[PDB]
């Protein structure tokens, strides 16, 4: 598609470490148009984190250029302060097929994400690959 951001609703309850569900309901996303529409049309329900990222590495802007970005929005939380206040950072989500990062810094009611590939990019010609 052509655009810069797309912002999506959704409901559910399922994402935590281990592939454990999380205490979710309804709450919507703004997530940089770098990635692919189906993202959001039947994004996951259920995260799975298994790896700690920091705000340092979503710090790096040369690599916004060849991923996606993924932004949650909320309007309740439990332990954002916790980390927000220490270092605010958050775990990363290692799917078999792609690879999420979750970093929660400078944001209490909202959460930052990162859309990288599963290992399969294309990367070759010019131009950040949208």
């Amino acid at each position: 598609s052509q655009s810069k951001y797309v912002k999506v609703w959704e409901g559910n309850l399922s994402g935590q470490r281990q592939g454990q569900p999380v205490l979710i309901t309804r709450l919507e996303g703004y997530r940089s148009a770098s990635a692919s529409d189906s993202l959001a049309a039947n994004w996951p329900p259920t995260m799975q984190i298994v790896r700690l990222i920091s705000q340092d590495h979503m710090n790096n802007k040369q690599y916004v250029g060849k991923a996606d970005f993924l932004v949650f929005r909320a309007m309740s939380q439990h332990g954002f302060l916790g980390q927000l206040q220490d270092k605010k950072l958050c775990a990363v989500i290692q799917l078999p097929s792609q690879t999420l990062l979750l970093s929660v810094s400078d944001k209490a009611c909202r959460l930052i994400g990162m859309l990288f590939p599963g290992d399969m990019v294309v990367f070759k010609p010019q131009i950040p690959n949208q």
